[PDB]
């Protein structure tokens, strides 16, 4: 086991506790129509209050359990806990959990004596949950158990699958909320394990209340039956079409309660599902693109007091692009047109080929840039031209299966009539791409629950009492393609700087400050 | 467009901005059992920054005539003039794109709605402007620069032709030409020595007459232009690299003796970073052999005079350096790396003998070793710790300056996937490169008028490694190993900026969002 | 399926196929004027086909427990055996795809509604199945083929263990090692040599003792298994070049005595080949080294047994021989061929030593000679007559057996325009090149049961050329070029088949529905 211990006064520990200071430091600007900006520092000083004493297990309910995802979810978790070491043609391979943030990336604590940097784990530095202490459970309109689901699936190796078998097999999805206009047509055929069935026996929409009942019923549940103090939620079913957002309907808390008691036809199943969950005060986290997170639903959130997060998984594409786009404009070079293509042949491919679903991940995919565009003012703006032409797509072509071929065209302009052209062919496992991910998500969903703070008062000590984390956890921004915000707030698409909000984080908690580079040892005399 | 930070750590006295600093940092020490001890430190400083730029700055650049060369002049010219020039798609304005320190912004803070403010790169504190540049050097080669345009084939042929007249008129002045140390194809390029015998022929004898010209050069070029500030950057033929002998180029005593005694240790490019250092004027490597041996970084050392380099970090390494990065610090591991290469310019020409394309694999090939050493949970004993790197580049005539970078980036994903990325990019080499060559003089310049103190005032250690953001093999100082990593390079430099004005560290937490 | 046709040109003679044929052509030449003076030339003659195939044909593989080898004897036993398998995809059933014999078709005509009708290309005339070869060779390592499968790591694992039983029985036969012939690297993997010293060290004395064992070999494989027909193939680790010298290699006379004196230029592909063909049996080189010396194709022409090869077409270069002539025959011209290629596999681990390297990027290179020289409206000394061409083979471990290919065809087009063709292709190379293999073992066989006569009958001249399409740089009769267009090859393999069942040459011209 490795540890980190920082000599710092700014920390201190008592009964399973840690109670760090920090003066955390920004500045507000405005600008003149002379075009100075007149820059005014801002200073507030915290007290962050850690909870050292992390759960023996914790407790996950995917919706969704049964597809892809869900059920390479369940197979990494059971692999890497039981060290199920497999064959393949290139020999015995241990399991691991590559891909995963949390798992295996590392964090530059310092120098050595040297002057150069010494790193340890992200998950080192303060107390986290491991996937392999994970207990999952959770729904699925299929009710094929997961060994079926992975053989469905195709995203493991043949003899992996063999050796899970026997675990797998008894896995089994509890019965879902099945509402038929919310996705693709070609899966009705799918549909065998619903809750909402009629006095006949058929899927219906009404009685919304009551299949909310179910499934916070469904979260009471779980928990209890595996002896569990902490759960939480995430959404990885089928991309949903969106939903209007009217007055009177769900744009506050009441109404959206309301509509839903009336079965409102623009309640979504992962409207319920979310609704659901913050009563139940779980966490609940968005990981397809449908606008689930409604104002009436990020109002209950907030009045609650319970965590939400997400919209669509940033794993493979969109991650690139993310990072790649960034690097262009912070380099002052302007791209001017991004093509992205995409085809793939699994579920997920197959409920995208129809257009309102489509549409929701077309959104999420070409929103990443906007941020980055708006950044530079030298680049685009009127007389040079401030758009820049963007194209996603999408095809469902079976023989791919799992493995998602995304190809991409960056195209830039250079100084003096010049170019720059970057063609990509990037062959993305889905499922492996985004099952780190989402155990990503979840453990650092888990650390944000120990997490509380209080602002301090410079003339009064122990002035006022710890809070949380304001509901939208954007801290969570790294694994997420459209960062859901606080209103008011723009997302911040850059993944580096995603990834550096949460290092800063985990650094201040253990008396650190942020990451600066400036390395003066070598620089300066 | 300027900015204006109300802080009690800046005060101005005689266009001098004095600003306090704390700067945090900590020294780690790991046991046996797994544990990371940490030690935060702490060291006040005051810098200094002479607001007083000069109006105009010296460039004398080695390879003049060259493609990059004659583009930096041509951009210069070109946006200093406003000169429109004509295409297919219509007129179009010049401009810098490309250029770090001209087209890209920076995040000063939040408005009152809580989402960020950005502003130039270059208008936090003043900087030369590349507008203001006054760009003479050396080529082998004596054409002028409208014939060197018209010889790299880089620019529009609308814009060459309005740039005629200008460009017409420089010409580069005679260079040092050593033939072993550059391809031999390249021999009959060469009409511009001012290394020749009584026969007139060239020779590698007298080199330290060789230095005392270029120094001979720089004094004249400052005195016909009345210029007090200049900076010198290599951007000639990659030579082949040197070897590193005790008594030889190993100190700086004997590296001067080694270059009267006419060793064959001796580059040009040793000669030139000689001359620059011992004029007191900046010296930038912008090619991939090793100029500065131990014997050059000391005299750079005890003359206090700035030095920096080793190849330019223009489009495949630059992309690398930052998709490396990406995946290593997704958890990702990358396994395979292959980077293949063609060009049909004289930069091309050049590498195509094994000699000169040797130094060129190193500074390509050593941009990932930092970021594979820094994660032991991917690469270590038990699962390995190497990522198999090729690095290719051909000579392909037909596509000139627009070289192709093709490289696959094959990385492994849990329970044994797989994550392959393909890549194919055009990358019209002058055009990527001269916004860089603008950048490192702009920089340099500024970090010239920058000294501080701990608590008299001392300027940067001489090996400027804050220029690393443009350089694909950062030279380092005795003992430190370098980061390639671009966002931190960025970061670095951003910072330093922003600490300059009273400004703490980007830390990107957003609590005014993420708290209530 | 069978194919059966109404013609008064075959008549069928105790399990012999008679076919009358009339083969027409032209001899040309041009005036100074620029005209083509055009001679028709006529030949008949008549084929016999000798209809009685063997019911089981020898197959000894020189490489058999490496990649290809192994993965030869896989793909014989698991479609013989009818071997379905799983795999993540579920169950699957063996095939031969890939097999140009065994999976192609070919149009014998048109149907009532004018519209065409394929058969099998295995079909017009009897040819052996490859699921009646029986295969055995030698390897300079011993490994049996289950562990030279694991090895490998080309096949899905779960058919490797359904395999297993049957592959552990086979055990290739020790080889002749003379190390200097292959990289040095390989040292390691020789532990199954038959030219070992007194104190048992790998020796390269006693040529002619080698030659003479591997002649037992091959007399012994027959009688052991009651063989009347074997075909050896070398599939074994690329070779450096030998050199031709007069007096030593140039002669079937001096190339003997030159074994029998061990000379230096005696490789043991060299050996392997006149052991083959003293002994009558077919010789097909899948690899790039020059094996057929000119002494070595007299030796074939004297004893009047096959010889063919020079590198299997594969992947890239197969690619090549149909891209290059696409453009060129369409009227486009490219001037740049950039050609990259990464893998992990033995192949590219021997591959990485420059003397085997340079014998691969000649197989490679080549392939487009002859395209570029049959147009002269585009290739001149006005306009320039060269492509600029590269091949670059590197050693990525990672990758193993599917090897990555990145090559991007530059070309021009009217007005200064051009096209530019980036590619990626990901090539499992022993699946690529296993079912070429067979085609060319099948069609060997089908061509040593084929003679002929102008109007006694003769076989065909010793160097099969019609097997081009399997390979990279065609061995050819003395003073003829070699033709790579892979469509061209296969047009000339399937009129090959027409003429012998009496149909003529396909000719396209559809007239039952372009004319009235
Ligand atoms: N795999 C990836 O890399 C990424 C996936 N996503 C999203 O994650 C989601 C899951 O992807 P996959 O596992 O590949 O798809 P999938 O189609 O294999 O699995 C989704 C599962 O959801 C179940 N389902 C559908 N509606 C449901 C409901 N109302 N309640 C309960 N179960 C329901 C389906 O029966 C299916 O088993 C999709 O929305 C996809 O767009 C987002 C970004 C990246
Ligand atoms: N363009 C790019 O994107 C990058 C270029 N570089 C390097 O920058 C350098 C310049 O590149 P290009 O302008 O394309 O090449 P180039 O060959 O067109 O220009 C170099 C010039 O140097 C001159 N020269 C050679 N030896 C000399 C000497 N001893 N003294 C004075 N002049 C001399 C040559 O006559 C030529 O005009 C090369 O070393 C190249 O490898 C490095 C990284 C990226
Ligand atoms: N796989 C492909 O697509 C193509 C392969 N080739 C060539 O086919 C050959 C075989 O390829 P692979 O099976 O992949 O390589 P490999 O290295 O796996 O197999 C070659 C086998 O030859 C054996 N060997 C070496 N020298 C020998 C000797 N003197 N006598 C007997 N055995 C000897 C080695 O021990 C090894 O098992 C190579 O020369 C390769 O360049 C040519 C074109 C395409």
């Amino acid at each position: 086991i490795t540890s980190v211990k920082v000599v710092t006064d700014k920390c201190t520990y008592k009964d399973n506790e840690l109670l760090t200071k920090y003066s955390y430091e920004n500045a507000v600007v405005t600008k003149t129509a002379s075009g100075r900006f007149d820059v005014t520092p801002t200073v507030q000083d915290y007290v962050f209050k850690l909870d050292l004493k992390k759960p023996e297990k914790l407790g996950i309910m995917l919706i969704g359990l049964g597809g892809n995802n869900g059920s390479t979810l369940v197979a990494s978790v059971l692999a890497n806990k039981h060290n199920v070491e497999f064959q393949t043609k290139e020999g015995v391979k241990q399991p691991n959990y590559f891909g995963s943030m949390t798992q295996c990336s590392t964090l530059k604590l310092g120098i050595d004596a040297e002057g150069n940097d010494v790193y340890a784990p992200f998950n080192s530095l303060l107390p986290m949950v491991s996937p392999n202490d994970f207990v999952v459970s959770g729904w699925d309109i299929n009710n094929a158990d997961l060994y079926e689901a992975m053989q469905r699936s195709q995203v493991l190796e043949y003899d992996l699958q063999q050796r899970l078998k026997a675990k797998m097999s008894l896995v089994k999805p509890l019965p879902s909320i099945y509402y038929p206009d919310f996705i693709a047509a070609n899966q009705d055929e799918r549909a065998n394990n619903c809750i909402n069935l009629d006095e006949k026996g058929n899927v219906t929409t009404r009685g919304k209340w009551t299949h909310l009942q179910r499934i916070r019923r469904d979260i009471q549940n779980f928990k209890e039956e595996n002896a569990l103090d902490k759960v939480i939620v995430l959404w990885t079913a089928n991309t949903e079409r969106y939903v209007e957002v009217s007055p009177g309907v769900n744009d506050t808390m009441e109404n959206l309660l309301q509509s839903i008691k009336n079965d409102h036809e623009e309640i979504a199943p992962s409207t319920i599902f979310a609704a659901a969950s913050i009563l139940e005060g779980v966490p609940y986290i968005n990981g397809s693109p449908q606008n689930t997170f409604v104002p009436g639903l990020v109002q209950l959130a907030e009045h609650e007091g319970t965590f939400i997060a997400g919209d669509d998984l940033k794993s493979g594409q969109t991650k690139l692009k993310s990072v790649l786009a960034q690097f262009l404009v912070d380099a002052g070079i302007k791209p001017v047109s991004i093509a992205s293509y995409n085809h793939l042949g699994n579920n997920d491919g197959y409920n995208l080929s129809a257009p309102k679903q489509f549409r929701s991940k077309e959104i999420s995919k070409s929103s990443v840039i906007d941020d980055i565009i708006a950044s530079n003012d030298i680049l685009y703006n009127d007389k040079l031209g401030k758009k820049v032409d963007h194209c996603i797509v999408i095809k469902y072509m079976k023989p791919v299966g799992d493995s998602k071929v995304a190809m991409d065209e960056y195209y830039s302009e250079l100084m003096l009539g010049g170019h720059n052209r970057i063609s990509i062919h990037n062959v993305c496992e889905d499922s492996l791409l985004a099952t780190p991910l989402i155990i990503d998500l979840l453990v650092m969903t888990e650390f944000c629950t120990r997490v509380s703070y209080k602002k301090v008062d410079p003339v009064k000590e122990d002035a006022g009492k710890f809070e949380n984390f304001y509901p939208v956890l954007t801290f969570l921004s790294y694994w997420l393609k459209a960062p859901l915000t606080r209103p008011g707030f723009h997302p911040v698409n850059g993944l580096n700087k995603q990834r550096t909000a949460l290092e800063n984080f985990l650094r201040l908690l253990i008396g650190l400050p942020s990451q600066n580079e400036l390395r003066f040892e070598e620089r300066l005399l």
